[PDB]
């Protein structure tokens, strides 16, 4: 499957990315002109090739067992990957042209911005989350070690190896940190927390520009006994509604089986159809699983100064339109 | 009192820390052999300034207005930023030695280390928790503005001040997470996530050495009308187990009106006095408030391989003690 290929590419091109950067950092430590800076270079190389065996590992496992791949708007993710290969080449190529101890700074600030791509985070912490929390990394003790280091001798490079191995560190929890906080482990769609962070911003632009901007909430129903399948059902059905999704659009888990979808610009006569088509689709490509009912209410509008204000409105909406789908729901998909 | 000095002496440390690194930064840019470069470490310089300007406004209000500063171990905080001082003093001196854009490179990093101890953000929380959450960076606009530049010409310069914001503004995100993450809003003290985060890593230490150590419960009392004061309590509270706590030992969140304590090493010969004197003072420095009850559960023990089982084990046993000590409190103080 093209789904499937895409999932498994951006296992590779995490892999990959982590690799190149650890191979530019074993460059930079070869034109080092300081043992202190070349052990710097070689430290991070070492980490960060370290670190890129949790790829290699979910490699490995995915050949012996079906092992779930999930990733926030999969597509668009491996395209960003590949576009960050393509940036660090070019970036790489221009230093090889003039090498210098200044163009390998700046490169590897490059590096340490570009390889926070949420994909990373989202992929280390499969296994995490499979048996349970985040390492202390321990600041303080990294610290303790600089602080006793004051006024030292023969221990510039011993401190240089220290820095290295603790801000990749540091680095790779801040990685798994956001990721905690603007990303469900579940689904891979945004938490209900980062889905609001992410909008508060889309929805100011929105308003600097005038554009009409849409809440739409989604809540499933699945056969039920009375009083782990629903988790699966979440994973299908999350995947399906990222497939209807625009660039510009964003879906986060909104209630615990609800989720809620931030439309922008919105066409008020093209959103009935939009919401019709997802019902469908979700219904639809649910069969070969557990059959679904999907209710969805869609509130849309333009927001007047109050942007915060404008956007809990429109949840508030929603839900409304949501609560008569589900409950009044002569049609199960209600518009505002 | 020297309390309160201590706690504008860490907003101003942390002011001072900023604009030292500011400082650092213009100086890098001075000494810069490209553009490129040069912008890179201006925008640096001037994203850390801007921010710095946090604890101004600290100051600013804080002297019109009675405004609680909340720091975890004030007086082990203010030596550990005091040392940074001297540390990044010492750094500069050696690079004002022998500057060259690999030593900058080197000192960066370094700031970029130093400068993620918790009490930054500790005190950026202050009025974001007064009125609401983190803003969006937008690591996505940045990265699309990175990837519409590939194969672009004369726009260097704007991508290395692009890249310097980015920057700084992730890591600043990432100093606000880890804070968010690990230490308690209200009080200061850590999290109970954070707590027992900080705690795996001590046990297994503590395991290697054999150590004996203590999990202690404090649950506090005080008067209450049937079905605000109770927070301003825990502050205080906070503050009075956090001065019996030697460098080894930690303090945390547990239950919503409930601390924990780690303690290590314990000398069981001493855990009644340590327990007992913690009860007497949380008791008697309370009384200006409002009288509270403190009952205390404690335990003590040897890890065994399974560490985590230990740590858990220990917890468990603490609680039924504090359970003891509410309930069956012949003693408010119940020791194992």
């Amino acid at each position: 499957g093209m789904s499937g290929d895409i999932l498994n590419d951006i296992v590779a091109a995490c892999l990959e990315l982590e690799r190149k950067a650890s191979s530019v950092f074993k460059m930079f430590a070869a034109h080092a002109g300081s043992d202190e800076a070349r052990r710097f270079w070689e430290t991070v190389a070492d980490e960060t090739r370290h670190h890129s065996a949790v790829y290699e590992r979910l490699q490995e496992r995915g050949g012996r067992e079906n092992l779930p791949i999930i990733i926030y708007k999969p597509a668009e993710t491996l395209e960003e990957l590949e576009m960050i290969g393509k940036s660090i080449d070019e970036q790489v190529e221009r230093y090889t042209e003039a090498p210098s101890s200044e163009a390998a700074c700046l490169l590897g600030f490059r590096l340490q911005l570009y390889l926070l791509h949420p994909a990373f985070a989202s992929l280390c912490r499969l296994t995490r989350d499979a048996s349970e929390d985040l390492p202390d990394i321990g600041y303080g003790r990294y610290l303790r070690r600089f602080i006793d280091g004051i006024g030292s001798c023969g221990l510039a490079t011993a401190e240089t190896e220290l820095l290295g191995e603790a801000l990749f560190r540091l680095w790779n929890e801040a990685r798994q940190l956001a990721a905690q906080s603007h990303f469900d482990a579940l689904t891979g769609v945004m938490t209900r927390a980062g889905f609001f962070k992410t909008v508060g911003s889309l929805a100011y632009a929105a308003q600097r520009s005038g554009s009409n901007v849409g809440i739409m909430l989604i809540d499933l129903d699945y056969f039920k006994l009375v009083g782990q399948t629903g988790d699966r059902i979440l994973q299908l059905v999350a995947e399906t509604i990222t497939s209807h999704l625009r660039r510009s659009d964003v879906v986060g888990r909104y209630d615990g089986d609800e989720f809620v979808v931030y439309l922008s610009p919105v066409e008020p006569a093209s959103l009935r159809t939009v919401a019709e088509n997802l019902r469908r689709s979700i219904e639809e490509e649910s069969a070969r699983m557990v059959p679904v009912t999907a209710s969805i209410g869609v509130a849309q509008g333009i927001l007047g100064t109050d942007v915060d204000g404008g956007i809990e409105e429109l949840v508030r909406l929603a839900d409304e339109c949501l609560m008569q789908a589900k409950y009044t729901g002569k049609n199960k998909v209600v518009v505002k």
